[PDB]
Formats: C-alpha cells, sequence, structure tokens
C-alpha cells in the first residue's frame, strides 16, 4: 500500500444552498481545504484551510466522511477528511487562487465539480456519512470506485 498525505475538505451547506470555491489558477467547483499540518488535528487543519482559503471561521465543524483518493502515475494517496457546517461567521472573499460562490441546492453544478462528487455528495445532503476511495486516470476518468454509507466517520 501506498503512503497517504493528509487532507481536508470543507462543504457550507446551508438549509437551501452550498458555498462552492472556483480554482481560478483548474476551473472545477470544489469545497475549501488543503494539507493538514504538523501538530494540529485534522478538525483544527479544515478550519485553518477554511478561513485561508475563504476568509470564513467557524468555531466548529461536523465530520461527515473519508475519501481516500489514488491517482496514476502519482505515489501517494490523498486520504481527505470532509467535513461540513451550518453555521458562518463572515463573507466569503475572492482570492487569486479560488472565487468563492453560493449553488441553490436544486443548481449543484456536478459538470464543474471533480466526478467522484457526483457520487458522495448526495449522501453528504442525505446526512449520511461515507467511505470512498477513487482511482483517477488524470483529471477525468476514474478507473475504480468504491463507496459505502457508514454510521461512524
Ligand atoms: N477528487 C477530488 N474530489 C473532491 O471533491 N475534492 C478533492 C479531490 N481531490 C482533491 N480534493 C480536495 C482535497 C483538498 O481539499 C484539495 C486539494 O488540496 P490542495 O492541493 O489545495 O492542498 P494545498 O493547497 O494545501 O497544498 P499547497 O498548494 O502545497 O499549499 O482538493
Ligand atoms: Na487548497
Amino acid at each position: 500500500m501506498k503512503a497517504s498525505r493528509l487532507y481536508t475538505l470543507v462543504l457550507v451547506l446551508q438549509p437551501q444552498r452550498v458555498l462552492l470555491g472556483m480554482k481560478k489558477r483548474a476551473g472545477r467547483w470544489n469545497g475549501f481545504g488543503g494539507k493538514v499540518q504538523e501538530g494540529e488535528t485534522i478538525e483544527d487543519g479544515a478550519r485553518r484551510e477554511l478561513q485561508e482559503e475563504s476568509g470564513l471561521t467557524v468555531d466548529a465543524l461536523h465530520k461527515v466522511g473519508q475519501i481516500v483518493f489514488e491517482f496514476v502515475g502519482e505515489p501517494e494517496l490523498m486520504d481527505v477528511h470532509v467535513f461540513c457546517t451550518d453555521s458562518i461567521q463572515g463573507t466569503p472573499v475572492e482570492s487569486d487562487e479560488m472565487r468563492p460562490c453560493w449553488f441553490q441546492l436544486d443548481q449543484i453544478p456536478f459538470k464543474d465539480m471533480w466526478p467522484d462528487d457526483s457520487y458522495w455528495f448526495p449522501l453528504l445532503l442525505q446526512k449520511k456519512k461515507f467511505h470512498g476511495y477513487f482511482k483517477f486516470q488524470g483529471q477525468d476518468t476514474i478507473l475504480d470506485y468504491t463507496l459505502r454509507e457508514v454510521d461512524t466517520v
């Protein structure tokens, strides 16, 4: 088995809309997140990345899933811990690398999201927790994947 590097992903999910960020420098909408750093808990890394990437603060997050990504030709797995929150402080801010935008929950922009999101984001919307794994060739093609609803993440 490959080694894995820890990442976070945060979805700001309100009753009628979700906040996503478009990668500016590519072209896909995603939640907010990045690499966990030395000495911080995963949840604190998720809060930090949300603040660094979007400007938003939150005192707490709910863990909703974990997804492992494998890319053909890359030596490490990405171990992505997925969090949600419904409660925000501040306005999202555009940066040189990210443009935030709200989407109504009948307009989730799946075609401009990573392909895996079509599989797990419906579970998130149903208040379900999940574990996933996806093996990609490049940015567009899934060669293998597993997904399971779990009671505890
Ligand atoms: N297939 C996929 N589907 C998805 O929904 N999110 C993915 C994904 N693959 C990666 N992600 C998420 C995980 C993480 O939040 C983000 C990728 O992290 P980044 O590359 O932004 O890390 P960092 O920006 O911290 O690294 P540096 O650029 O070195 O600072 O995208
Ligand atoms: Na990031």
